[PDB]
């Protein structure tokens, strides 16, 4: 969808993981 979701989405979403 967008690349931008899959970027902060190792970047936010790996920090609570």
């Amino acid at each position: 969808e967008m690349r931008l979701s899959k970027f902060f989405r190792d970047a936010i979403l790996q920090r609570k993981k």
